[PDB]
């Protein structure tokens, strides 16, 4: 539901964190359009007497000799008397708009950067879990930035979120293990995240500094800071990251194949800059996760299937040698359940339901029986809450949370039917989620919840989720028993 | 193992190469044990007045300044005299092996290399092939190494090999497309560059250093250079490359899961040297290859089983629906064939066979059906060569290059071919694959070919190869005949 949270526009609020300096250009004499307001502690005379300036009368010679490979590779290192930093160029609203924050200053940071970069890739990764690959890839990054504390936050599928894995100094407080509201990152922040992959948050204390004009003249509204590496954030984020008592925090979207997958989340104590160098070098940390996940989640996913193909061929086998249907099945019976991990099964081979291991009564089963042929599915259907879906067995929790169904023939209802029982889960929640936020008097302003200690919620009467090899399982024994 | 080629061993040559100093220490005094002859140009004195001393005698200041380091990181920078140097430590036959080595005079390398794993490591990867993928590595080393001609070199499972991809500059010979001979890269040498993935030839010119003494006194041989940065190499190789008309090489080694998969190949035309932490930024490049080629392999192999997943759903459709079985083989005949990628398919259900698409004449398939039934085989049979082990089809490499056969029936003959027509194929290989190497009379002393002018052949009678999809295909079309 669209509520208030998803509706603010975080490309257009207008102001920059304040230890960087922004200007925007139009047309081809460069002319100054829109500059930050504390742009004279870094130009030498007052924001306002310089907006329709041409880039020649109003940048210092150091940057414009560097223009060519700025238009060419986006950034550059610049010397200047306040000291190193970097130039960053975009394009932006039919402006070209230049950024400059502080550069790095280790002169070593790519040699600690190349090293992680092994630990990260090395032989094989994942060799005990993929949970060693996220301690791992967490531990790095917090190598490489120094931030307090660095989690993996993994999106679910309703884009709620868990912290799966966490590196921190000792004596921090932590949050492995939990889950966190969806509206903790609203829509149109996901959307932006899933373009600009990373944004830092220097000081969640700083007041932000405004352009000048407030709105582009030519459009009426703010100049588009999508892809500022400037932007000054949401206030009811910043709200948020005090209401933890975090001083700064630094992110990067872990991409898997195109799509948002979670981030790695960074938190520090107090304020603290991180280079723009820097932030790349953790950006090919998280690439690299990125690949290492998914080798390792398809190579998980080709061993299953093997598994599942032993089993329907070790099925195959037992019929070839004693026309014995029910005979067969009830004698091959760890097989043709393990066959997607259930623990019942119906076969409705015409005359009676043959029901092997767990399973619903005769009766009971024969009502959903009927009640499976008036659905939408072609030749499979398979649910993890059965209970929400047909209440005939809603209290049958313990044999029938989950079923996974396959059509034996079109026209009538000859099925083989698997059933699972629930699996009970506690789930810790950072904060009540029933409260998530806390809005005044009126509904019009919004602010984060106040507490983060866990509350605890156990979820009953669904199963475990049939997952892909289940379903393709499901399939081959449906093209055996034809 | 067969020719002299295997025997040399190679780790027990008892030289290195000019650029460089080896120096071994034994035992709580660290008594100086075995060095290189050319010592002398590092340490001021004649190295035989080395043997005996401690090591707090011999090295250099600059270097004892380092050794704490050096011994916890195994590497670091030294500045002496003669230059800057790269200081390496390891074990070997129970002694401290220290290589001197000049180090690397670019201070951008680690910043040069961390852009290039991000060329490679990126979103989209592969995005147009494998081989993009290839071409982007080879690209890729051929810019951080300098090199004038980098290859991508792929093992067949015969162990002769074939450049998939190369990167030169401008009018110079390649070698894409070319194969290779398996002696080319002896055995001892396959074995001992899956645990030492790196060598460097910087001049393929110059003369080995000796080692002093020239065994160890412990042992009675020459000290075991396995892993030393500096061990020169095998010198019919040395003449390899001289025949080859290149003065420099450099090669790592592309491991696959564990199995030696490829090598990156560099020539130079000149001598030339690569430090030590440039070849080390050389190795998370092919690292990371071989992990981008994991899962796109993984991927490709997930599409096609879910292509052949759906054939099999539908042929279990067509069953189960109207009239006999050859009465939907037949319609399915397109499908049927499909399942394994064929030309021609017989069906041995029990009367006579029954033949779809392009096979060989009902006698011939029912002498080949009884042969088959005699042979060690439980479920599946295949081969790309069926003439090879089955002559009475030999003449038949228009229908039957290549046989893929499922038992649908215990001790009986019921069978599923599938068959395949041969594809001829044109190999070039570097020489003449006949004459691999020219020895001298006598046999007793080997040389390299002398040319690798392009030398063509055509591969007759074998099919394109049985591929994992097919054969899983296979089976699951034997579970639904049953
Ligand atoms: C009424 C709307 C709400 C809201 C808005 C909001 N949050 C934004 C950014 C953001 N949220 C998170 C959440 C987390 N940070 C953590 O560490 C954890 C758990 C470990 C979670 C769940 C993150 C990471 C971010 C990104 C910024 C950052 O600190 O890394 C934004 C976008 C901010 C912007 O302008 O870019 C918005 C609009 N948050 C709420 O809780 C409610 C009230
Ligand atoms: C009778 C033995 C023979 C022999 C021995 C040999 N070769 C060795 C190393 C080596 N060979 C290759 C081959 C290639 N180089 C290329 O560029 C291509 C294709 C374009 C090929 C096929 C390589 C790459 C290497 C590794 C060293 C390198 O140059 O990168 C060795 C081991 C050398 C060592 O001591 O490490 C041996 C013993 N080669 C023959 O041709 C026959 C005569």
């Amino acid at each position: 539901d669209l509520s208030q949270c998803d509706r603010e526009p975080i490309h257009l609020l207008g102001g920059i964190q304040s230890h960087g300096v922004l200007l925007a250009f139009r047309g081809p004499d460069r002319l100054l359009e829109v500059v930050s307001a504390n742009a004279q502690a870094l130009l030498g005379r007052p924001p306002e007497t310089l907006l329709g300036q041409p880039v020649g009368r109003v940048l210092p010679a150091e940057v414009l000799a560097q223009w060519e490979p700025l238009v060419a590779r986006g950034s550059v290192r610049v010397v200047l008397p306040a000291g190193a930093y970097r130039a960053l160029l975009h394009e932006s609203d039919g402006l070209t708009v230049l950024e400059l924050e502080p550069a790095e200053l280790q002169p070593g940071m790519e040699e600690t950067a190349l090293e992680v970069v092994r630990r990260l890739v090395s032989p094989l990764a994942g060799v005990k879990g993929t949970q060693a690959l996220l301690q791992t890839a967490a531990d790095t990054v917090r190598a490489l930035t120094g931030f307090d504390r660095v989690m993996v936050y993994r999106f679910d599928a309703d884009w709620h979120g868990e912290v799966l894995a966490e590196s921190k100094r000792g004596g921090m407080d932590g949050f492995l293990g939990m889950h966190f509201p969806a509206t903790d990152i609203p829509v149109q922040a996901r959307a932006l995240y899933t373009r600009n992959p990373l944004r830092l948050i220097a000081d969640a204390r700083a007041r932000p500094v405004p352009l000048l004009p407030p709105v582009v003249p030519a459009l009426g509204r703010p100049l588009d800071l999508s892809n500022s590496a400037l932007r000054s954030v949401s206030p009811v984020h910043l709200e948020y990251l005090r209401n933890m008592g975090v001083g700064a925090s630094f992110s990067l979207s872990l991409l898997k194949e195109g799509v948002l997958w979670g981030l790695i989340a960074c938190h520090h104590l107090e304020p603290l800059h991180i280079s723009h160098e820097r932030r790349r070098a953790c950006e090919v940390l998280t690439q690299l996760l990125a690949l290492q996940l998914s080798a390792e989640e398809r190579a998980a996913e080709a061993s299953e299937d093997a598994h599942r193909a032993a089993l329907l061929g070790q099925l195959a086998t037992a019929m070839g040698e004693g026309g014995t249907l029910e005979e067969v099945l009830e004698k091959e019976s760890e097989r043709v359940l393990a066959l997607t991990g259930a623990a019942g099964v119906a076969l409705l081979l015409g005359e009676e339901p043959l029901l092997v291991g767990c399973t619903p009564a005769q009766d009971e089963v024969e009502a959903l029986v009927a009640w499976l042929a008036t659905q939408p599915f072609q030749t499979s259907f398979h649910t993890d809450r059965l209970g929400t879906v047909y209440p005939p067995l809603a209290a049958r929790a313990d044999v029938a949370a989950g079923i996974l169904a396959v059509r034996l023939a079109p026209a009538a209802a000859r099925f083989a039917i698997w059933f699972r029982p629930e699996v009970a889960r506690t789930i810790s929640w950072a904060g009540n989620p029933r409260k998530p936020a806390e809005p005044e008097p009126g509904h019009q302003r919004l602010h984060p919840r106040g507490s983060f200690q866990a509350w605890e919620e156990t979820v009953r009467d669904t199963s475990l989720p049939w997952k892909r090899a289940d379903l393709g399982a499901a399939e081959g024994f449906r093209g055996a028993l034809v």
